[PDB]
């Protein structure tokens, strides 16, 4: 199976000031004189690793990788002020002027799908193509899947430690329980649900265990993962409406499309990419046996490696 390239260091990087609060970071990858590529983290607030540059060939793409609002090393860390799905789209234009960039590939898997979805259909003459994995629209039945009822029956004795801290009332809406301590003045409270709240997710995201998901308890990660998080689930991912993402294919079904989701997605169901590709046939879908959520699966791996280095020769 095909694997990543080689590390590599970026070529530039900085912070570009939003103008109203946020200094977010930003890193340029690969070659300089390559096909641009944008680079779309997952979460929300999941941050970028050194890890993503070498999804790219080095020698054919320039990729720009960027720590979202609040999370990673972009500045205020944890904030939840002006930070929405739309600013993030707005943020992401900022940065393709900034380095010059006319069109450029989107690639992006889980929220970061979500978030490419959401930039496409807004400024689709912007994207030359998209490499989605993980599909996740944000539907609430998405959301009902994995923070109320659903993953939980799959991971029964994880899902007991989500709850402990919750009273029998507020175990009716998760959700809204872990916001109540996200926001809460005492920041012990804050950090104690973030832990609870994170590691569930990294325990869930692999097929098979990995000692790798104890990462998502350390403290800084875990409260701006949390609670950006569970910011954007509490509003809905501030959508229109619950199907507005599948309901605006339309503006982009002539962009060309990869689409790439494990059959045992723990954390978006192979259902939402199944809804995806029934609406978008130009798309090409791939649904990998024997593969989880994340990305370095190696059967999930191996069609992202294959779909970055088609689109580029
Ligand atoms: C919705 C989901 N929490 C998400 O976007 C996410 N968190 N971590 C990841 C990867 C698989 C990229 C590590 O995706």
């Amino acid at each position: 199976l095909r694997g990543l390239y080689p590390p590599l260091a970026a070529y530039d990087s900085g912070w570009l000031d939003t103008g109203d609060g946020h200094r977010i970071y930003w890193e340029l990858s690969g070659n300089p004189n390559g096909k641009p590529a944008v680079f779309i983290h997952g979460g929300p607030g999941g941050g970028i690793s050194p890890h993503h540059r070498q999804l790219f060939d080095p020698e054919r793409y320039k990729v720009l990788l960027f720590d979202q609002r609040g999370c990673g090393r972009s500045r205020p860390h944890a904030s939840l002020d002006n930070n929405t799905t739309w600013h993030l789209v707005a943020d992401i234009e900022r940065l393709r002027e900034m380095a010059g960039v006319e069109q450029w590939l989107v690639f992006g898997g889980s929220w970061g799908s979500t978030l490419a979805l959401a930039y496409a259909q807004t400024h689709p003459e912007r994207v030359s193509e998209m490499v989605l994995r993980g599909i996740f629209t944000l539907r609430k039945q998405r959301l009902h899947w994995y923070y109320q009822d659903g993953a939980s029956r799959f991971f029964p004795e994880k899902w007991e430690r989500v709850l402990s801290i919750l009273s029998d009332d507020e175990r009716k809406d998760v959700i809204a329980a872990y916001r109540q301590r996200l926001t809460s003045a005492d920041p012990q409270v804050q950090l104690e649900a973030a832990k609870l709240w994170s590691v569930w997710e990294g325990e869930t995201v692999t097929l098979l265990p990995s000692r790798e998901s104890a990462s998502f308890g350390e403290d800084d990660f875990a409260l701006a993962f949390a609670r950006i998080e569970n910011h954007y689930f509490t509003h809905l991912g501030f959508l229109e409406s619950d199907d507005q993402l599948l309901r605006n294919v339309p503006l982009i079904r002539h962009i060309p499309a990869v689409i790439v989701h494990g059959r045992y997605d723990m954390a978006c169901q192979v259902q939402n990419a199944w809804d995806l590709a029934k609406a978008w046939p130009e798309a090409e879908l791939h649904i990998v046996e024997g593969a989880g959520h994340s990305y370095d699966e190696p059967g999930i791996l191996h069609q992202l490696m294959i779909a970055t280095d088609r689109f580029a020769g």
